[PDB]
């Protein structure tokens, strides 16, 4: 079963190396696709991609930080203006143009990537598979009786309200979570994602800072201001093909796990449900 046969049959959104940080973000805020392949002009050979949370890495998250706080001195301004090849990952986890579905399931279940460039012979850009495409091609092949409750991440990783964006960043990056539950005294109070990260840099409130940036306050931002307080949220006992079905009619990769009190149970994301087809 040919991934190519799921592959969104849509060009696929790209930048090149010497795109600037800023022009990747315009980007990524516009087309909605916050995971970007870096090609070649060239001969559309992948070289590269850029997420989001490469871009909460290089905010603070983690050691692409240092391009902001050592060479331009904090600037994140004259930051944004180096050439994406910067802050890109290389050695990029692709499929070739004649893998099949199984090959793609274990690939994100496995290499831990939630989306893979589909490459030929060349490695030149064919097209790209995400598990939110396979999960939408296979929907209807998950048995309806079948719970969440296998499939639940147990300990969670959390945020809370007062939390600032820097630390936050850090848990993200550090863990390789794009989507932090937010909890206080036990109870979910919200979510939090880098798609929010990226969203407060594209705001009024953000370039008003960095004109007279003091680029700090954005970092300082604590998650109750960001925050999307009302989660989409599962419990045990819910039917599998549910989840799946709300998260690729929704585009949503991460529903925390509640009480009827609110308490947090777990997690479970588009990869859990993957699990299935293990
Ligand atoms: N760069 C891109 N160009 C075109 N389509 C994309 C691109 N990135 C993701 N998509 C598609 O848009 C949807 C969003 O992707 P998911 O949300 O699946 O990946 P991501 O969180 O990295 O953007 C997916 O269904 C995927 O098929
Ligand atoms: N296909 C891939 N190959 C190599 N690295 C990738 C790939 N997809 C995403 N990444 C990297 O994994 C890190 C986490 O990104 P996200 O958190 O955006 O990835 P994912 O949604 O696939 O779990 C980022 O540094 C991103 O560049
Ligand atoms: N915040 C979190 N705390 C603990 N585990 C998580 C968290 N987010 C995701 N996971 C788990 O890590 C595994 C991979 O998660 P992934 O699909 O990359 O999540 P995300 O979309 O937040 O990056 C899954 O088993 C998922 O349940
Ligand atoms: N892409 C990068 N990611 C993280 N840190 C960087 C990056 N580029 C430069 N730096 C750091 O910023 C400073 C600039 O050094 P240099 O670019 O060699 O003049 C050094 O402290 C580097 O460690
Ligand atoms: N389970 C959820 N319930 C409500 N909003 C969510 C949920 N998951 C993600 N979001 C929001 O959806 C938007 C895009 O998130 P993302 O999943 O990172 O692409 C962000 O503003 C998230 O805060």
């Amino acid at each position: 079963v040919r991934v190519m046969k799921i592959a969104q049959n849509k060009k696929i959104v790209t930048v090149y190396p010497t795109t600037t940080i800023r022009k990747a973000l315009m980007t990524m805020n516009e087309n909605k696709y916050r995971r970007l392949p870096v090609v070649n002009a060239g001969n559309n050979k992948v070289v590269g991609i850029i997420t989001s949370m490469d871009i909460v890495d290089f905010m603070g998250g983690g050691s692409k930080y240092n391009l902001i706080r050592e060479k331009h001195e904090r600037n994140f301004l004259a930051a944004i203006n180096e050439p994406v090849r910067e802050i890109m990952e290389e050695n990029v986890i692709t499929l070739k143009e004649n893998a099949d579905i199984d090959e793609a399931i274990e690939t994100f279940l496995t290499k831990n990537v939630g989306g893979a460039p589909i490459v030929n012979d060349e490695n030149q850009l064919i097209s790209l598979i995400t598990e939110r495409d396979v999960i939408r091609a296979l929907l209807d092949k998950i048995d309806e009786n079948e719970v969440i409750d296998d499939y639940i991440t147990r300990d969670v990783i959390v945020a809370t309200p007062g939390e600032r964006l820097k630390d936050v960043a850090r848990t993200m990056v550090r863990n390789g979570f794009r989507r932090l539950p937010v909890v206080s005294e036990g109870r979910l109070v919200g979510i939090i994602t880098s798609t929010d990260f990226i969203k407060l840099l594209g705001s009024d409130w953000a370039f008003n800072h960095m004109q007279t940036g003091n680029v700090r306050e954005i970092t300082n931002v604590r998650m109750e201001e960001i925050m999307k307080r009302d989660v989409i949220t599962a419990k045990e006992g819910d039917k599998l093909k549910k989840i799946a079905e709300i998260m690729v009619t929704n585009d949503i990769g991460a529903l925390p796990v509640v009480d009827e009190n609110l308490r947090i149970k777990g997690i479970i994301t588009e990869k859990d449900v993957l699990k299935y087809f293990a």
